[PDB]
């Protein structure tokens, strides 16, 4: 079809990858998956309420934080600005029908400046926007607008032993051999290796590697891992021994292998796209006492990063029907399985059929995600985790969306429950789909390993999001592509800003769309760009500082965005999303630590965009604008007095500081990134503190930053009242997180496995020490205070050293 061609062409443009490409494939799993997903896509399209899907009301079911539990709304019909008081449990329609008396009722209550609507049968106390404005004590300004026409959300019409024959490897450019492994969930079942031979542009063994395992004993999801050596590893490539159709693999295979540069990429079932420079390999296939109860309870009740010994697994397996009673033990129990034995696997399913407990149990995300990591290849084991995810509401789905998208790399096959799940939740929610779009486009644009699997998934989504969405994405992508070139061209080079003003002026011309949607915050529409406000930054990375006029006249603040190439913003995104999670955790405990998880979206290979926090500057700048390595205690406080004249304002900024400082002190501490520098810590003129550039720190001693300039602001020289207010919070905020150890851990693990040659046998096991695991809550309190003491003792010491290091 004429249009169908320009369609697939438009898709590819948005995707950043051509899915109809078939040059880098040895089978049809991808094409098979493209077609498989057609059902979930359309099945979801025809289920979503056109109205609710078009307005995407952002709501929640969770209770209201006590601190907030302790109101009126403004309206803006043109010149008319009627101000009305409403009961908390009033439907937006009831409030609307209430405005009908105090004055074709086919209108809707939108938000001033943003694309956020207040619709549906939901008490206004359940709209995240209202809740947000309360944690700020701001007036809820609503513009009486018309409902958006949903007509724009329409879519386009054998008992023998296993053996493989290694024909040989082909090198593009002394001694070498091939290791043929049989993995399942990162656990090797059998291993064979060829003889060593001197290097040549074509080493031919032509040998039959016989394995001790039998064909029937092969579990679906088992990978055939091929590795080349010299001892050191060089190239690696994988192959599902059982294809998407449950068929045992057969025939000739020539695989182009990925290279090592010494991790999730190690698992990918994809092959190296670049055939020119990739090493290749050709292969041929052609085929209950009290004690032992008390003894395993310790096993069940232990961190996910605690390895199971031989006896652990046996004990755990023998009493499997008793272990299946504790949901917090499933990961452990399914790790105790002999997947390389059909008889054993068959039993585990008999076991899974008896999920009386796991099904009815309250959703534990930390527990759920664990069955989705690299440790599980059994589609059935992984599928029971996705079932629990069906319970999540959008609000929560949005919290773990990033971590879930990454967990797709741990899937054996392209089409999967996890994959289909994201596609379903993204198609029901414009806001979830939006981020799904960029989260996927990010991986596709810097991960040769998983760009194929991901691209297929994104395409399945673009075909369902509707026409409206496609247009927004189109104008978003177009704009983003332009800004990225400018970012690069300028990084290659005051003659600089004169060059920026020049180039930027051309983009402004006519090529760019009038107004585009801010990727890290789709609620916002950025219109006309303010060239006179744009400037290049003074970092060696030389990022761009850009600002746009708010495309909505009923707002006129400028939208500040930063475009930067150099660092990997994927690491930043992960960290920031963890902070947002911590806040929710604290929110359940009526805790607000004023964390500032600014917007950040990776757009490609070590390049992306970052949100600008208004009236915020670097702590380092303050010390050097007043005083370079020299550090005075009064400087910080003086800066506040100045930036906040009204005593009422100043006194509140200090209250906002103590909390924000406590929040970041604890948050960074747990994530093991508290040891930073002044230049990497910022603060709002309103006293709100926050760290930045996380891609820099983890990408390359003091528990956290608690320097005497901070303490001075609290009133410490001398334990001030505020300082006690500080450490009191820290403890409360610290013990809170601990009640989610498992979650923080698995997130921490999936953050490095898919986000960072970071040792998992060491670094990964840092958070264990930090969260005082295996220690009573009371003991934990003392530890954190001890960590604070470390800061009191070092004072400026650490900072001065960072000043040295980052100068010499
Ligand atoms: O996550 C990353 C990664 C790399 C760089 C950053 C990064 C660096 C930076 N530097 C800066 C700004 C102003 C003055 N001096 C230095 N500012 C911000 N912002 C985000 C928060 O709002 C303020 C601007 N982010 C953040």
């Amino acid at each position: 079809s004429e249009e169908s061609q320009a369609f697939q062409r438009q898709l590819t443009a948005l995707i950043g990858y051509d899915v109809t490409d078939v040059s880098n494939v040895h089978d049809d799993e991808l094409e098979f998956t493209r077609r498989g997903l057609v059902t979930p896509r359309m099945a979801e399209v025809a289920s979503r309420d056109p109205k609710l899907y078009a307005m995407h009301p952002w709501v929640t079911s969770k209770p209201l934080p006590e601190y907030l539990w302790k109101i009126f709304i403004v309206i803006h019909r043109s010149t008319t600005s009627q101000t009305i008081k409403v009961s908390p449990d009033d439907t937006p329609g009831a409030i609307l029908q209430s405005f009908f008396t105090k004055m074709e009722q086919d209108f809707v209550l939108r938000v001033c400046g943003r694309d956020e609507y207040l619709v549906g049968e939901t008490p206004i106390k359940n709209f995240q926007w209202v809740r947000h404005c309360l944690k700020n004590g701001e007036e809820i300004h609503v513009v009486l607008d018309t409902p958006p026409d949903p007509a724009l959300d329409e879519v386009r019409k054998c008992d023998r032993k296993f053996r493989v024959k290694i024909r040989g490897i082909d090198i593009p450019v002394l001694t070498v051999f091939v290791e043929a492994n049989i993995q399942h969930g990162q656990q090797v079942l059998c291993q064979r290796r060829t003889s060593p031979k001197p290097f040549t542009e074509e080493v031919l063994w032509n040998v039959w590697l016989e394995f001790s395992i039998k064909i029937k004993d092969l579990p679906k999801g088992a990978l055939l891992n091929l590795q080349i050596y010299c001892v050191r590893l060089l190239y690696y490539v994988n192959l599902l021994l059982i294809d998407h159709r449950f068929l045992l693999r057969r025939g000739e295979y020539v695989l182009h292998m990925w290279q090592i540069s010494g991790n999730a990429d190690k698992l990918t079932s994809a092959t190296n796209p670049d055939k020119e420079n990739s090493m290749s390999i050709s292969i041929l296939l052609d085929n209950m006492p009290n004690q032992l109860r008390k003894q395993l309870e310790a096993i069940i009740a232990t961190d996910p990063l605690n390895p199971l010994t031989a006896e652990d697994k046996e004990l755990l397996w023998h009493f499997r029907y008793e272990s299946l009673k504790h949901p917090k033990a499933y990961p452990k129990l399914f790790s105790s399985v002999k997947w390389g034995q059909q008889e054993i696997v068959a039993k585990t399913y008999q076991l899974l059929a008896r999920r009386e407990v796991w099904d009815q149990s309250a959703l534990d995300v930390g527990l759920t995600m664990q069955l989705l990591d690299c440790n599980f290849s059994d589609e059935n084991v992984r599928a029971i985790a996705v079932q629990k995810l069906e319970s999540l509401e959008d609000d929560d789905v949005l919290h773990y969306l990033l971590q879930l998208v990454q967990a797709v790399k741990f899937e054996p096959y392209h089409d999967s429950a996890l994959a289909r799940f994201l596609l379903k939740r993204g198609l029901r929610n414009k806001r979830i789909g939006h981020f799904l779009f960029w989260f996927l486009r990010s991986e596709i644009a810097q991960s040769r390993h998983y760009q194929q699997r991901f691209a297929v998934i994104l395409e399945a989504y673009l075909r369902g999001c509707g026409t409206a969405m496609l247009h927004d994405f189109t104008q978003q992508v177009q704009v983003i592509e332009m800004l990225q070139k400018v970012t690069l061209d300028i990084k290659s080079l005051s003659q600089v800003i004169s060059q920026l003003k020049q180039k930027l002026e051309n983009l402004q011309n006519s090529q760019l769309p009038e107004s585009f949607r801010v990727p890290y915050d789709p609620g916002l529409k950025a219109g006309a760009l303010a060239i006179e406000k744009c400037k290049v930054m003074a970092s060696k990375k030389k990022p761009l500082w850009l600002e746009f006029k708010c495309a909505d006249p009923t707002a006129n603040e400028t939208i500040g965005i930063i475009f930067k190439h150099g660092d990997d913003l994927r690491q930043d995104m992960l960290i920031l999303q963890i902070l947002r999670i911590m806040e929710s955790i604290w929110e359940t405990e009526s805790l607000d630590l004023c964390l500032l998880p600014y917007g950040c979206i990776s757009t490609g290979d070590k390049i992306g965009m970052i949100e600008i926090v208004k009236d915020a500057t670097t702590i380092a700048k303050i010390q050097q604008s007043t005083v370079t390595g020299a550090f005075k205690d009064e400087v910080l406080n003086h800066w506040l007095k100045e930036k906040s004249p009204t005593e009422e304002k100043f006194q509140a900024a200090v209250e906002r500081f103590v909390y924000s400082c406590a929040g970041y002190c604890v948050a960074t501490f747990v994530l093991g990134i508290g040891d930073r520098h002044n230049d990497n810590i910022m603060i709002t003129e309103t006293g709100n503190l926050f760290h930045i550039d996380f891609g820099h720190i983890l990408g390359n001693r003091v528990p956290f930053v608690l320097t005497p300039d901070f303490l001075f602001v609290m009133g410490t020289s001398k334990t001030s009242p505020h300082f006690q207010k500080f450490q009191d919070i820290c403890v409360k905020a610290y013990l809170a997180l601990r009640h989610h150890t498992n979650l923080l851990i698995i997130l921490f693990s999936m953050m490095l496995m898919t986000g960072m040659q970071l040792t998992s046998k060491e670094d990964i096991e840092y958070i264990r020490d930090a969260l005082t695991v295996g220690k009573n809550e009371e003991d934990a309190k003392k530890y954190f205070l001890d960590q604070i003491e470390v800061c009191r003792d070092k004072g400026w010491t650490v900072q001065f050293n960072w000043f040295l290091h980052l100068v010499l």
